[PDB]
């Protein structure tokens, strides 16, 4: 576990530094200024007070400056004070601090957000991140319970309130909120979040979800004592410090030793055992790992032909084609009885058969049921041609047939009973499924079977500042310049809050035994929020049924055990909508389509209205 | 040293690799289609063929086809063929393998250049390339020597060319040349050279020198057989190789054993001992390893204040100093004799004293002079003023008086006998060293001196396609999409051609002892030129005079032995300029400023015009 | 026609301009300071001496600054002068000068180019340029003719060159070139070109012919004198005036009376009568008029519904529809004898009908031949049905099918005897009249006949100066920054100089008897050019034979007499090419497709290299 040591006395940096090495620790949170050396800028005689103004840079190696030391602003800098001359010798500290900081190259600097009104703060700070590229990290060190909130109801006078207050318990991130906003949401200001002796209701906490946290401040005064007089933590921290190395934050102590008779490193050890004692991992955030909020552009199997290791990486899911497998087994069966079984011979198309796992999972399938089938292996990608006919000549023989065309425009030579596909994306229908399978349904027999018989999109309205922040950065030169946000990306979604419930978007049947088809959609979706938050996008996930009971989903609540094939997609919103707890959210979806082209366009309606994304298919669609 | 086989005869995929690999090559060149299976794509019956149409992706890994091999395409696809059914049919195949080689993943892909006409080859490149991303590179396979003029003068009534043809020896630069304007510099089109038996004169070779080369092809037969019967290499191809492995090309080995008597590694054998046989690299060699090429933004100390770890590189070159040091003792001797040694004490001014190394060099040259001194250090950063006023009060004691101020706004207790700076850049005045000492030169003696005394630019035309490129690269979002090209960059030159001598550009005298000040200037080069090229800009070096026969020099030809201190620069042209053996390139540089900014502007006049590059500073300025 | 009077002596401003607007002058070209009147900048006492250093801008009204008046720089002024002091003291006056312009709201400002080195005279212009907006323009006075060539062979130690020098009596027309290249084509810098008493060869004269001429300044001493003694021109330079007026610039008379026996008003009173006297322009000129050199998008009629004002536009031309009509009657003809011209009904369909008018003239043609026809007006703009349907309810009757469908769509109940269209572009195939022709083809009878039965485009190299600054112009937000160049432009061309006569480039014939259609097509066009020269693109036309003898043409050697429904069309080159005299232009043109989009692409390979502009069709795509 990533460790740091706050302090805020540095007799000698050398020696301080080594002391907090040998005590187990990473790097060291210290004031690049003496904390109490108030300056003047303005005023003689003492603006002229002879310098060094601080410790020289070369007490450490530079090496050591941008690997083991957060620096801190000085207590004493006020920015937002309401004395005119305490808010003006507060700025030139601010920036003569914050350009020692980036002098001596340090990865991180401290900033506290310990009030409301940090306007000026934010201003300063906006003005010295405009000034050079740096890539150096700001720390904003906001705690989950405000002091005044946790103060002893020890004044005769003016006692603490009594009374629950929904909003106001969550007033720290309202601190943090409006700081980021004023700062446009820059990439290089985080949250240094600090945990206090008494956890403030779930509320409160989770409201910090999809937020930047770069690190956890422990006091060591929030640690109880064990048995053996050790310091340890209460059932509800180590739950928090869990949910905390989910997101791999560094962890900070602050504070002096309430543990006498210990060494002070045991802070640092028990902090080291929970690290060691947490929950494992399983196979898909094992898979996943890597891939936390990493953007990636949709695949278009259709419009695109996919390379040879996007193939090796589909074939690496064994669940997806086991399901497939027993989805045609059933079908076999329900199809032939026992006295047919040896002269019904089953026609089975594979639409879009790749390099050959479904033609695999037809014949296992075939063997399974102790059925006869006669296969043909669909593919319009000519490079999976030249895997599929080394199989057919290598291993299938005669009765595999593989087709080298697109399977709208195929002329089949017989009609089929069983037609197999596997063309859905993340959003299911995003790959045009329906568009395909439509093209097809002409050479399945009237009484004939699709395997996929049906799928279904869901959508899930989500915070997440971070998404919001990567989506922003994906602007790019010669095109519109808000075209990132009219777009959906896969993404495994991690440092994020889902704020309702998902709820089904589009669905489709296969065959399509309607005379009026039309793969155009429009739904309305209406999502009960019950926190404070902001709306940064929508979550997209889908379920299909393969065959009866036979099923596959990445919606949550019904994910299919141990399935990585498909991660979640996102679509974003151009603009943060703030929702209040109770307020519902309403979203609109449409699927559009001309004859070359399929897509989507969006638009919240509920608490207020966003613009229309992506009308007409400008910034994104998908090729027919 | 990086080596290839190339082959054209595969019986099985994996025994090959086996082979080639035990010979001790790091990849293998091959065809991913038979060569000898042309095939038909329009006319039947022939367009019907039964597949596969090539060998199975699935016999090498992913990671094998990623970084083991090297595509070839077929030898009978002819797109520039003057009979229209070969050229359609070549059209169709070009794509298929290149669209395969994509599918496999492949890191390179083969392609000849054997005669001059290529456009409609350069045209289905073209379109293969904006179909996706890949970032894979396309090899161009060209020879030295075109195979019509290395034939045997063994044709009765055809005989061989025994005229010299300056510009017809450099006829497979130009087939290259078109195809890479036709194709638009893409970055990733490269040069696969192949060596013949007899090397060309030397102006056909060095016309290949600012080339993007990626690899050299060695036929076995171009060696020739030593006492023992090893194959080995003439000196003067020898003396190639070494060029070669300076720009880290791949070596391929091509054709059969023509030491049949001898394993066929022999070949690789002697190639890995040329490689281990090299001329070793110098400090200078050494330092600059990993910044060949790369482009960087000529550092503003002025503008900017500059972090610790750029005066720590800074205090990396002893030679610098030594210099400095050598010029303060040298200029202390004549203006104290022995008699005075100990009552006359000269007043010492170092001007940008960063973070002390000329404080400390003028100490050493003063106990070296058995002179006197009194020390000021004069300095506008305040980081650097932290390190100074930290070192003052350590070591120098009251002997330095540390000042925090800009050196034109400072008013001065004493006269200086000796002013010291190092505001010199890498084309001497870019970072305004003229303006600075202009403003500090009313607090000198009037016999007082400014050490440097005197610096000056130079300039040299240089072909480079590389560079061209890499600057081509630096187009940004929301500035003038041409805005690269009208700025200088610090490089550390490599892939790179100087087309003449260096010629000087700019002078500038301190103290500036004139009337009608003005650091304004206006020069015009005129550049002989020996060779046929392409002006890709102009690299610009420096020379100054500390004090007497006391120098510092980046100019090649006088460059100060191991000072690693400056790289050049080089001054970009928006359109690359053709030049002819024999013609002049003719240059004219401006210097130009207001109260606020200085600026380069630049103009080519002959053979052919440019633009004026940079007109008021529109897309470079140094700030005042 | 529009005059000017230029004048270097003006004692009072208001009663000069007086006396010149009493002459008929539009506007005076004047001194805006005193041209004796040298002025220092930097060397005392000469740089103090006391103002005003012009006269006051309150000596006319505003409006009178802005309309009235072309400034003059000061014959002094010599920016390019080898004494470096007059060179600076020029530089400040050109500036103050400009800038004096700038401030009484010049519409012009005249700058001359009487000497080869203008380099430092047009980096002045070009940072005064970037100086602010103000749209005004400048007026580079440079003759036809050098003073040092058409100076007296009086020095008998020093004579006048007899021999003849081609590109050396071209020498004026370099040094505008040179000026105009170095201040980067800007469109506010324009030409005033100087006529001389002896006009130069025609080659140097036409060298002009694509340049931005704004001006043509006439010496009073080139007129001769007639009988009654009143100022004439040569029918030489009568010829020049006319072709002048042609490009609309205006005319300024410089120099002293030369005909004092008669008013000085009879110069402008003669030039007045030419301009009266003038060849009248035909129907294409006039309609033509106000469409000279501005670039149109060409239209698209299959992707885009046209508008009903388009339409209207189209039927505008009578020889269009007279040429159908003709076409149509010798075809009915050729089909039906007399015998059968009551019994035999000829099937007739109309593919793209628009609003009928080749419905009506197929109705017209056979009422001409006395033969009987069914009709088919097939139309898939559905807004164009409307206005067919109402005619064939209200006029037509049952004897026309009208048919809501897209041609290549359409289930045609009857076989086609003639199929009638008008689906052709400037360039005849880029509206994708073989596309559509080709998949309308199987509902013509096997003797079925097409009109047109066949098309071909024609390419020119031209040279224009004007013209690449209109399309550089077109650069647009969100797209790549070179777009512009990568389209074709319709566009009614002016300004220009055809370089080498028009050579076909594709062909394409109705019905397409061929068993391997395809409509790509790649041509190697090669252009002998006899001058000196720059290429910026390409002119193209076309020619259609309708049927036999009947045919439509806008290639101008062969261009169909009175009809202007198609203007040239434009393919621009990103860079422009120097051409010699004698020197091969050779160009490679493409068309291109995939099943949703068609595109030209398209390269100069001699005497220099192009890139490929448009790959893949990047920029620009006709939809299919
Ligand atoms: N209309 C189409 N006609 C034929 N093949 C198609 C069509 N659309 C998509 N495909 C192919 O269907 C495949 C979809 C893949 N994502 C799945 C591959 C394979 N069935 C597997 O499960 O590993 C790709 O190989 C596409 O090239
Ligand atoms: N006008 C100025 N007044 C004072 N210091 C300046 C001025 N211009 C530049 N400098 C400083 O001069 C230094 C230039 C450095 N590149 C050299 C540092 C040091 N003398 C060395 O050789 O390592 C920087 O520390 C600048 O901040
Ligand atoms: N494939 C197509 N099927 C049907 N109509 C088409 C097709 N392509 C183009 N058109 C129509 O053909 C017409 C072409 C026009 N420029 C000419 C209109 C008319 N024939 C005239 O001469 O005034 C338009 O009205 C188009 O909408």
């Amino acid at each position: 576990v990533s460790s740091g040591r706050d302090l805020n006395c540095v007799p000698e940096i050398a020696d301080t530094l080594g002391a907090v090495a040998k005590q187990g620790f990473d790097f060291l949170c210290m004031p690049v200024f003496h904390p109490r050396f108030k300056r003047e800028f303005i005023q003689e005689p003492a603006k002229n007070r002879p310098g060094p103004q601080t410790r020289s840079d070369l007490l450490l190696s530079g090496r050591d400056w941008n690997t083991l030391i957060v620096g801190k602003l000085s207590p004493w800098i006020r920015p937002d004070s309401k004395v005119e001359k305490i808010r003006r010798n507060s700025e030139a500290a601010m920036l003569q601090e914050l350009n020692f900081g980036a002098y001596l190259g340090l990865p991180a600097f401290l900033l506290p957000l310990n009030q409301e009104d940090n306007t000026n703060l934010a201003r300063v700070l906006t003005n010295h991140i405009h000034t050079g590229h740096h890539s150096s990290m700001f720390w904003m060190r906001v705690p989950l319970v405000a002091p005044e909130d946790l103060r002893d109801d020890i004044i005769e006078n003016a006692p603490t309130t009594h009374t629950e207050e929904y909003s106001g318990e969550e007033k720290t991130w309202m601190w943090w909120h409006n700081f980021r906003t004023l700062c446009d949401y820059s990439k290089r200001i985080a949250v240094a979040l600090e945990i206090g002796a008494d956890l403030p209701s779930n509320h409160v906490i989770d409201r910090w979800l999809g937020e930047p946290i770069k690190a956890a401040i422990l006091p060591t005064s929030i640690f109880l004592t064990n048995k053996k007089g050790f310091p340890v933590l209460s059932k509800m921290h180590q739950r928090l410090i869990f949910r905390l190395l989910k997101l791999e934050v560094q962890f900070i102590i602050t504070g002096t030793n309430h543990h006498s008779e210990k060494e002070f490193c045991s802070y640092l050890q028990y902090l080291e055992y929970l690290s060691q004692n947490r929950p494992p991992p399983n196979a898909y955030e094992l898979f996943a790992k890597g891939y936390e909020d990493y953007l990636q552009s949709p695949l278009q199997p259709l419009m695109d032909n996919l390379e040879s290791q996007t193939y090796e990486v589909f074939e690496k899911d064994p669940i997806k084609y086991s399901q497939y497998q027993q989805a045609i087994y059933k079908c076999l069966l329900d199809r032939v009885p026992e006295e047919e079984k040896d002269t019904n011979v089953q026609v089975l198309m594979v639409l879009g058969a790749g390099r050959g796992p479904l033609v695999n999972a037809s014949l296992r399938a075939a063997k399974q049921a102790d059925r006869r089938i006669k296969l043909y292996a669909v593919e319009k990608n000519p490079n999976a041609v030249v895997t599929l006919e080394n199989w057919q000549f290598e291993e299938w023989g005669s009765q595999v047939t593989v087709v080298s065309s697109d399977m709208r425009e195929w002329v089949a030579p017989e009609k089929a009973d069983i037609i197999v596909s596997e063309l859905l994306g993340s959003f299911a229908d995003n790959e045009l499924s329906p568009e395909c399978l439509d093209g097809a349904q002409h050479f399945l027999k009237d009484d004939g079977v699709s395997i996929p018989g049906e799928y279904t999109s869901f959508l899930a309205p989500i915070s997440s500042s971070k998404l919001y922040n990567e989506v922003r950065a994906c602007r790019e030169k010669d095109r519109d310049p808000e075209a990132q946000f009219e777009m959906p990306y896969v993404v495994r979604l991690h440092n994020f809050h889902q704020l309702s419930a998902p709820q089904p978007c589009f669905t489709f049947s296969h065959p399509n035994r309607d005379p009026m088809i039309d793969n155009n959609r429009y739904c309305t979706l209406e999502f009960p929020v019950e926190v404070n938050t902001v709306l940064h996008g929508f979550a997209g996930y889908f379920e299909t049924v393969l065959y009866q009971d036979i099923t596959l989903s990445i919606r949550p609540e019904t994910h299919s055990p141990g399935m990585f094939s498909w991660f979640p997609i996102l679509f974003p919103i151009k603009q943060p909508i703030t929702v209040r707890e109770g307020q519902t959210i309403c979203v609109r979806f449409w699927r559009c389509s001309n004859s070359k082209k399929v897509w989507y366009e969006w638009a919240v309606t509920a608490p207020v209205c966003s613009a229309i994304h992506n009308p007409t298919g400008r910034s994104y669609t998908i090729g027919l």
